[PDB]
């Protein structure tokens, strides 16, 4: 049974890397590990946002019966969006905790005897609840607890497992730092502020690289959660510059769309994608330098599609890749560029290399794909094992019926279901929708042609397995 490093990403497109169709971010090392192993072509995140994606993920339970299917700051204990006030008060910090006694992928690992590891970013319980990483499967944990506290990639603190390690960078509001007044936009001098000492990605790559150094003679399960490439669009100079030749000069983004001013918007997010690339490079070097590379099993995915604010440009970039990624169509949205992340698994000599599966497979699945692979009973779950396909043993790979996703944010509310070819989207739940749009995505990829008065069969099948698949209130 061999280590297992997952790199998960954060509002990184289906289309944002070479091997999946990237034609301006190179991703030259992300795009070698793809031709070292297998790429999954129908992968699905367990929700197009953030916390409840890793909350499907880290417990093998799908959005219809996960514990968080929404972003919740727990705004009623006080000054949340404050960053003094966060600083001041931790109690105020990070999001709704997954309960006492949760089993996760993190925990599942460690009573097989692995030791565990989360590198990045948190998202599934706040400072001192019962939901932090060292309480739900992690030995070892290093990064930011909190969603709203990675705006800014130069925060005043991190955490070390349950400990605040203070940073030498001043507290500021990623969301109320504009331009000094009468400051050129055009002048890159006038963006100077927003870099600080300590580039958060800088030191979670040094504490991941530490404990791979620690575990390098013992089975380790290591999730390398960045929060890149989410706003603020932050990245070291060396990078901007090279995507600053290549693009040349650009509209500058002046926080119209919430987070920080940047200069050079299109170069920066390229910029963040291919400094994360150079660092997968050198984690690639160490496990080989380390003897690790032929035993230890790589994925690589996001935890949802591209995003539509903080002066990002999914569609200059075609983030969706297939899909389009414009607001509506990527993150926070059931359509398939929001819910349909790309996905590499590499583990030299055991998975053929340069491979592909159109294999419907999601976040649920990765609890008993792992339990599989390292040969131990799986926990309850709404997953069914990809390991199967993995090794080219396409013959035992058992099939979901159907999948069924729901995102019931407070504005606009989402359900979807896809059966084979067929795709079912109920939205605007919130305003008294119950319609739904229908797309057949063997003739209609990018959901544009709804043909649900065409199919009241199928429409109707949708809506019963909607509700068969679903705990809770309803919305
Ligand atoms: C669309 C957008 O900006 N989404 C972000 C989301 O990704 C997460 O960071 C959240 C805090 O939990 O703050 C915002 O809602
Ligand atoms: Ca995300």
């Amino acid at each position: 049974s061999p280590n297992v490093i997952y790199i998960l990403m954060d509002d990184l497109g289906y289309g944002d890397i070479g091997c999946f169709g990237q034609d301006k971010i190179e991703t030259p090392h992300i795009d070698r590990l793809c031709s070292e192993g297998i790429k999954l072509t129908q992968h699905y995140s367990g929700s197009p946002v953030s916390a409840p994606a890793r909350c499907v993920l880290m417990t093998g339970m799908h959005s219809g019966h996960a514990q968080i299917r929404f972003n919740n700051e727990l705004a009623e204990r006080g000054a949340v969006n404050n960053y003094d006030s966060v600083y001041v008060h931790k109690e105020l910090e990070g999001q709704f905790p997954l309960q006492a006694n949760t089993m996760t992928i993190g925990r599942m690992m460690q009573q097989a005897g692995y030791t565990t590891g989360c590198f990045g970013k948190w998202g599934l319980g706040y400072p001192g609840s019962e939901g932090t990483p060292n309480k739900q499967g992690f030995d070892r944990f290093y990064g930011y607890n909190c969603q709203r506290q990675s705006h800014t990639y130069y925060p005043p603190f991190l955490y070390n497992d349950e400990e605040r390690v203070y940073l030498s960078n001043k507290v500021t509001d990623p969301h109320r730092s504009p331009l000094d007044k009468g400051a050129d936009p055009n002048d890159p001098a006038s963006y100077a502020k927003y870099t600080q000492k300590e580039y958060a990605n800088d030191l979670i790559f040094d504490e991941l690289m530490g404990f791979v150094d620690a575990n390098k003679r013992k089975p380790f399960f290591l999730m390398w959660t960045t929060p890149l490439p989410h706003v603020s669009l932050q990245a070291p100079e060396r990078w901007v510059q090279h995507y600053v030749k290549k693009f040349g000069d650009e509209k500058p983004y002046t926080g119209q769309a919430g987070y920080l001013p940047c200069r050079y918007p299109h170069a920066t997010y390229a910029a963040m994608i291919s400094y994360f690339d150079e660092q997968i490079g050198q984690l690639i070097e160490k496990l080989k330098a380390e003897h690790l590379y032929e035993n230890t099993l790589i994925v690589f995915t996001s935890d949802n599609g591209p995003t539509f604010n903080g002066g990002s440009d999914s569609p200059w970039f075609n983030s969706g890749g297939l899909f389009n990624s414009a607001y509506g169509w990527g993150k926070c949205f059931l359509h398939e560029g929001g819910i349909r992340v790309p996905a590499i698994i590499t583990w030299p000599g055991k998975i053929k290399p340069g491979t592909q599966s159109d294999h419907i497979c999601a976040f649920q699945d990765v609890m008993p794909t792992l339990a599989e692979l390292a040969g131990i009973t799986c926990p309850p779950t709404d997953g069914i094992s990809f390991l199967p396909t993995l090794l080219g043993k396409k013959g035992k790979q058992k099939e979901h019926t159907y999948l069924y996703w729901e995102y019931p944010d407070p504005r606009i509310g989402n359900k979807a279901i896809r059966m084979g070819k067929w795709k079912g989207i109920i939205t605007d739940i919130r305003k008294g929708n119950t319609q739904m749009q229908l797309y057949n995505l063997e003739t209609d990829i990018r959901e544009e042609h709804d043909v649900a008065a065409q199919h009241p069969d199928i429409v109707k099948r949708f809506e019963r397995l909607m509700k068969e698949a679903r705990n809770g209130p309803d919305f």
